[PDB]
């Protein structure tokens, strides 16, 4: 059903991300992890400590789709094996550092065609696809566009609801 899901929606906060491949996505699908400019990475330490979730959803770049969405389960940290994040042109890895644990709670497509009747009132009320990396999706929009993916059911929320 979508009864924990919902619970787990609860007045959380939402954030876009803009990845340049595909290859990180998979990578955070498989491991867990994420990591995001300086700038955004500022933003995300800050919501997680002011939000029950902090929702990440996933874009790649020119694929036409959101790939999945995620909640963080920390604050960025710095200290581990460097993860081989595929490096757009000019990514230094320096600033790919800072690691933030997250749960996948979707890690199903959506294509843009499916989301066209959501607009976003924190990017001048554009279609929810429109926005940079680390672009805040107002609550009853990003709530709505999480409600939109296919339903993942190879995802227990009853963990995530425990580390609320
Ligand atoms: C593992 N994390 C990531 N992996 C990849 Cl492939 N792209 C990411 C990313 N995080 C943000 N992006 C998008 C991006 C790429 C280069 C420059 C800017 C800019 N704002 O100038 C933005």
């Amino acid at each position: 059903g979508t009864s924990k899901l919902k619970y787990v929606l609860q007045d959380a906060r939402f954030f876009l991300i803009k990845s340049n491949n595909h290859e990180n996505v998979s990578l955070a699908k498989a491991k867990g992890v994420w990591s995001t400019l300086p700038v955004n990475e500022k933003k995300l330490n800050l919501a997680f400590r002011s939000a029950r979730s902090v929702i990440l959803i996933f874009s790649v770049r020119e694929s036409g789709k959101f790939q999945g969405f995620a909640r963080l389960s920390s604050e960025s940290h710095h200290g581990g094996s460097p993860i081989h994040w595929v490096l757009p042109a000019g990514m230094s890895a320096k600033m790919l550092g800072g690691v933030f644990k997250i749960d996948w709670i979707c890690r199903r497509e959506l294509p843009f065609t499916k989301s066209a009747h959501l607009t976003n009132p924190w990017n001048e009320h554009k279609p929810v696809k429109i926005g940079r990396d680390g672009q805040e999706i107002e609550l009853e929009c990003g709530t709505q566009l999480c409600l939109l993916f296919p339903p993942d059911e190879s995802i227990d929320l009853y963990q995530v609801i425990h580390k609320m």
